[PDB]
């Protein structure tokens, strides 16, 4: 039978990997679909899992390909292979509207909440490093996305830092109509990809052929359209 590939989500950041009626979607899982239609070879499965658990299933080949907003960083470059750039995602600043809060350097001694493993931590431990006397109080936690920003709406914690599209797709949704968000320098373009177990290099390059082939037709920017709410696409030369 056809090679089972499982693709591993967390599938609670919408638009990118969301439940709809019980049912996995958004633009990660749903760029996924249309890469593996035009196979015979792979049969993917689409697995929720913990944030974490993406991670260390990639690491033991329980999961071959990983997919949730998920950024470029050296340290995850280091152990998974990645696709393509699949979409552009700037960082903001969700804060309430009329805050303190206009810039980034603002957020010296206010409280956030953070997840562990997103590239939001050492971004902010690095901030920390440079504001030792006036330091952000960092709140780990296990809880969603939607979660936080509403924990901000009510007051609970003073900011949160996280990708546009997210950030103004649950504001939107959810009502939060006390929420505003600022645009945060971008230190390289902010795009996010597909990531795959090391050993899975032929998976990577079919991924990698069909993104390019659904760029050129257009099929890329209908699903970014679709599942996004915008065109959000990489540059060009960089597919
Ligand atoms: C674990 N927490 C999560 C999701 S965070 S993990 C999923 C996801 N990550 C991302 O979207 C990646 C962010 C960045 N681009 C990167 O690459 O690190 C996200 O929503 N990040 C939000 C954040 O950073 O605060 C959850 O689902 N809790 C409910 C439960 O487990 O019981
Ligand atoms: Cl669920
Ligand atoms: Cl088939
Ligand atoms: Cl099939
Ligand atoms: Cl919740
Ligand atoms: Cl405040």
């Amino acid at each position: 039978m056809d090679k089972t590939v499982t693709l591993a989500t967390v599938g609670t950041t919408n638009p990118f990997s969301y439940e709809k009626k019980g049912k996995l979607t958004g633009y990660d899982i749903e760029v996924a679909k249309e890469v593996f239609k035009a196979s015979d070879k792979y049969d993917v499965k689409y697995q929720k899992t913990e944030w974490t658990s993406i991670f260390s299933g990639l690491d033991s080949d329980k999961y071959q390909i990983g997919a949730n907003n998920i950024s470029y960083t050296k340290e995850r470059a280091n152990k998974y292979l990645y696709s393509n750039p699949t979409a552009s995602n700037p960082l903001v600043l969700v804060v309430p509207k009329d805050s303190d809060i206009k810039s980034y350097n603002d957020i010296a001694g206010h409280s956030t909440q953070v997840v562990q493993g997103n590239t939001t931590v050492p971004m902010l431990q690095k901030f920390n490093k440079n504001h030792e006397n006036n330091q952000v109080k960092l709140n780990f936690t296990s809880e969603d996305l939607a979660h936080q920003i509403r924990n901000v709406s009510d007051g609970k914690y003073d900011f949160k830092i996280f990708e546009k599209i997210s950030a103004e797709t649950i504001i939107k949704e959810q009502g939060l109509d006390n929420l505003k968000v600022i645009d945060l320098p971008s230190d390289q373009k902010p795009y996010v990809y597909f990531i795959f177990a090391q050993d899975q290099k032929d998976l990577q390059k079919f991924v990698n052929k069909r993104l390019k082939k659904l760029y050129e037709n257009g099929t890329l920017e209908k699903l970014s359209k679709k599942y996004l709410g915008g065109s959000y696409l990489p540059d060009k030369k960089d597919m």
